[PDB]
This record gives C-alpha cells, sequence and structure tokens, in this order.
C-alpha cells in the first residue's frame, strides 16, 4: 500500500507512536497510582492488540529507512520470531485484562515492555 519506501517508514513510525501511548498510559494503573477499572482496561488492551499487529507489514523488502537497522531484512527469520513472540506477549495481556485480574495484568505488562525493549535493542538505531 506504499507508493515509495518513505511512505512505509512514516506508517510504521506512526504505529509506534500510537502503541507507546496505549501501552504507556497504563503505567499508573499497574503501579496503583491511578484506580483500576476492569472495563476501561479491557477496552484499552483491545485497541493495543489491533495496533500491535500493524507495524510488521510496513517493513517489506527494500522499505530501509528511518531508524530501522539493516539487520531486519538480511535476517528475515529472526525478526519474524521477535514480532510473533511480542504479539504472543500481547495475547497474555489481553487474557489478563479480559479476566479482570490485576495481578496477572501487572506481570503481563512487564513482559510486554521487556519484549518492546528487546526488539528495539537489536533492530532500532540509537
Ligand atoms: C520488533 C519486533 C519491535 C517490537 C516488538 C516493537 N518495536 Fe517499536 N520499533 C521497531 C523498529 C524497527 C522501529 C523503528 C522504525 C523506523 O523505521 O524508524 C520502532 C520504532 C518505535 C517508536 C518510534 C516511532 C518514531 O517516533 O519514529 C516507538 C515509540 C515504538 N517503536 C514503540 C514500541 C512499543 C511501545 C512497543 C511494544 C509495546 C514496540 N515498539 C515494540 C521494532 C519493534
Ligand atoms: O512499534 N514499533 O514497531
Amino acid at each position: 500500500q506504499f507508493a515509495k519506501p518513505e511512505d512505509a517508514v512514516k506508517y510504521r513510525q506512526s504505529a509506534g507512536t500510537l502503541m507507546a501511548s496505549h501501552f504507556g498510559r497504563m503505567t499508573p494503573v499497574v503501579k496503583g497510582q491511578a484506580p483500576y477499572d476492569a472495563a476501561q482496561i479491557k477496552a484499552n488492551v483491545e485497541v493495543l492488540k489491533t495496533l500491535s499487529a500493524l507495524p510488521w507489514a510496513a517493513f517489506g523488502p527494500g522499505t530501509e529507512g528511518g531508524d530501522a537497522r539493516p539487520e531486519i531484512w538480511s535476517d528475515a527469520a529472526s525478526f519474524k520470531q521477535k514480532q510473533q513472540a511480542f504479539q504472543d506477549n500481547i495475547v497474555k495481556l489481553s487474557a489478563a485484562a479480559d479476566a479482570g485480574d490485576l495481578d496477572k495484568l501487572r506481570a503481563a505488562f512487564g513482559d510486554v515492555g521487556a519484549s518492546c525493549k528487546a526488539c528495539h535493542d537489536a533492530y532500532r538505531k540509537k
């Protein structure tokens, strides 16, 4: 769906912006600094699940640019493992939110954040 590589770059950066907002806005809730409303969190995690599926199709071959490292394309299999594992971590967060279970939500939130960071450390330029 991208006329030039620059359009794929703009798309995946905007998806990252929205993912950071929908993930990070739950930090005060998992810390107990803001109240826990199970329905509010269930709906927010639904939005995060949709968004978290979107970046990967915008790293098609030849779309190099932005702060993407070249290791994404020459090692297709390792990059795919990382995005699939990340989306699995999001399934655990969705199961916790759907159950209304704050203990499971805290643990799943930490695992999701670690997965964001592990990919950025390997595949995003400093
Ligand atoms: C690989 C398997 C990734 C996972 C998991 C996550 N991110 Fe990511 N992110 C990734 C790359 C390769 C890039 C660079 C894109 C480019 O072409 O520049 C990014 C970028 C971001 C950004 C910055 C967007 C911008 O302003 O330019 C943000 C804010 C971001 N990513 C957030 C984010 C969050 C919150 C994640 C998990 C919840 C997450 N990313 C996972 C690769 C990967
Ligand atoms: O949102 N980072 O792929």
